[PDB]
């Protein structure tokens, strides 16, 4: 409960966490500044898609939380879940949650790029996760890579 760094089993599930969170704060950015839609499409300038990704991670992380699921700890909250979930959770949030969370927000600015994350952005919510959390050494990569 002391280190600052996302547990392993927990890095595909917070990346995920990242990505929504990432996509929200772009998505609700452009309705709030009345983005002209050309080409199927609401793009931000430079600065402002910059400073929506930055701040972005400073947010409340209080809407995420570990949980017991099929005896094996989970992090979990908006967008983990394909649909609404049959059965109650409980889960735990704040402690060490929201400094990790916004370790690993701000380390995947740095990692991939605004330019680059933006543009995944405008592909959709799932290039986004795809980018961040995806291929073969992604946090949620599904290849047993040969080493």
């Amino acid at each position: 409960m002391y280190s600052a760094h996302m547990p392993a089993h927990l890095r595909c599930d917070a990346c995920r966490a990242v990505a929504y969170q990432m996509w929200q704060n772009l998505a609700k950015a452009e309705t709030k500044l009345h983005t002209s839609n050309s080409g199927g499409r609401r793009e931000l300038s430079e600065l402002v898609y910059t400073d929506v990704l930055d701040r972005s991670c400073s947010r409340n992380w209080q809407d995420y939380g570990v949980r017991e699921v099929d005896q094996v700890k989970r992090l979990t909250g908006p967008g983990l879940s394909e649909g609404p979930e049959p059965s109650i959770s409980v889960m735990v949030t704040g402690g060490p949650w929201p400094t990790r969370l916004s370790r690993t927000c701000l380390h995947y600015l740095g990692e991939f790029g605004e330019d680059q994350i933006y543009e995944a952005h405008q592909q959709g919510r799932g290039a986004l996760e795809a980018l961040l959390c995806g291929g073969p050494q992604g946090a949620c990569s599904e290849k047993v890579s040969a080493t």
